[PDB]
């Protein structure tokens, strides 16, 4: 479209070049939660569609977790034409993160690279906030628009599983799904949580905590997973995962890799690494663990996602949502409906009836 040519060819590298990313992020989350948006031209047809983790998602193009981390501009992102919006991750306590510069441009690479920290308003407000529009989220949910929540642990928190208990106690019954975020780059310790006896001791107090809810407030629980696993730890996790029957996977998480052929000045800054060099590592890590959990599990691929194409690898790697962020930076809210309309063209050209149609179809080959 005239839009999307105009967001990507004008106003993302005028504003890219008068602001720097972290206050650009933070323009974008006031211009979203005003509703400031170009128009979502695009009409979801109903071969976007899907069905999954107890609930209709009106189509498959998520937000990912990170850029309305303290549910400030969830109506905004609906109005962008997300499928479904997640926000955090959300700390126990309020917290200031890293500081500043904490996020860093990699135009040359189309990527960018972070070090936030779980900057955090808190559960508690974000529970206010989110107590504020329950009802007008639960028509949303109801018309395909589910809400999920990424939870996460404070710096200083001597017990890591009581951080994700308090999150689902505070913030599960306002959920349509939970995320156990273990796998930051950028607090110390925290991947540690992906390893294994210790990992089935974390999810199994989360999902007591989840299934203590009243049933109106059950959310789904999905663990999310970095890209820089190791072969045990996949094997590990997907043997957790079927064990404990949690809901779903996020894959993935930031790198803290950096792959040979980076450009950007900035490279070299520390934390986890977002955007077109992750697209792949993160499509590789969603097609092993759909194997070793043989299908059985829904996933959410999330990496470098900019295209219909780049959407569709993931949902034929295994996903059956996918989500973006990156994207955004350079290609500004149009990337939305860009994503969907070249989605739903592929999907025609490949035969496939909808995206449920198409979700695993390279493991069938
Ligand atoms: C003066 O600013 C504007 O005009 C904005 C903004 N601001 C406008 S006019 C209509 C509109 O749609 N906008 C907008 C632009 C970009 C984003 C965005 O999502 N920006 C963004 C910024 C940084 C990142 C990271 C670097 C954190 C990844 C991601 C997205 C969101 C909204
Ligand atoms: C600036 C920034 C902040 C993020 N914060 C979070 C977070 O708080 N929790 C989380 O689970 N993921 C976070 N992410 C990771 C994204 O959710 C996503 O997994 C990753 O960026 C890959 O998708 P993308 O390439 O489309 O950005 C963040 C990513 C970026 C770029
Ligand atoms: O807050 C952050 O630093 C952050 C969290 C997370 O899960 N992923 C990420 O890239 N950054």
């Amino acid at each position: 479209t005239g839009d999307e040519r105009f967001y990507a060819e004008h106003l993302m590298p005028t504003l890219q070049g008068l602001l720097d990313p972290e206050s650009a992020h933070r323009l974008a989350v006031r211009f979203t939660s005003l509703g400031l948006l170009p128009r979502a031209r695009f009409q979801d047809s109903d071969m976007l569609e899907v069905r999954v983790l107890g609930h209709k998602f009106r189509n498959p193009v998520g937000i990912a977790a990170g850029f309305d981390k303290h549910g400030e501009a969830v109506d905004g992102l609906y109005k962008m034409g997300f499928g479904f919006v997640e926000i955090g991750s959300v700390t126990p306590k309020p917290q200031e993160g890293n500081p500043r510069p904490r996020v860093f441009r990699l135009p040359e690479d189309q990527a960018v690279i972070n070090r936030y920290g779980f900057n955090s308003h808190g559960l508690s407000v974000v529970e206010h906030r989110l107590r504020a529009r329950q009802q007008k989220q639960a028509k949303l949910t109801e018309d395909g628009l589910p809400l999920g929540v990424n939870l996460g642990k404070n710096k200083t928190s001597v017990d890591a599983a009581e951080d994700y208990a308090e999150g689902v106690r505070v913030l599960g019954p306002l959920a349509d799904y939970l995320v156990v975020n273990v796998s930051s780059p950028n607090t110390a310790g925290l991947r540690s949580l992906q390893g294994k006896a210790e990992l089935r001791r974390l999810l199994t107090k989360v999902l007591q905590e989840r299934d203590g809810l009243r049933r109106v407030h059950r959310p789904a629980v999905l663990v999310k997973i970095a890209p820089d696993l190791t072969s045990q730890d996949k094997e590990d996790i997907a043997s957790v995962v079927k064990e404990l029957g949690i809901d779903g996977l996020i894959v993935t998480n930031t790198t803290v890799s950096r792959p040979a052929g980076l450009q950007g000045a900035l490279r070299s800054e520390t934390g986890g690494l977002s955007g077109k060099p992750l697209r792949d590592l993160s499509t590789q890590t969603i097609r092993e663990m759909y194997a070793l959990t043989q299908g059985r599990v829904p996933i959410i691929g999330v990496g470098g996602v900019s295209s219909g194409q780049d959407a569709l690898e993931k949902i034929r790697a295994g996903a059956s949502l996918v989500q973006l962020y990156t994207a955004l930076t350079f290609w500004g809210p149009p990337v939305v409906g860009k994503v969907k309309r070249e989605l739903e063209a592929l999907l025609k050209e490949q035969g496939f009836g909808g995206v449920t149609d198409a979700i695993g179809a390279d493991h069938r080959r």
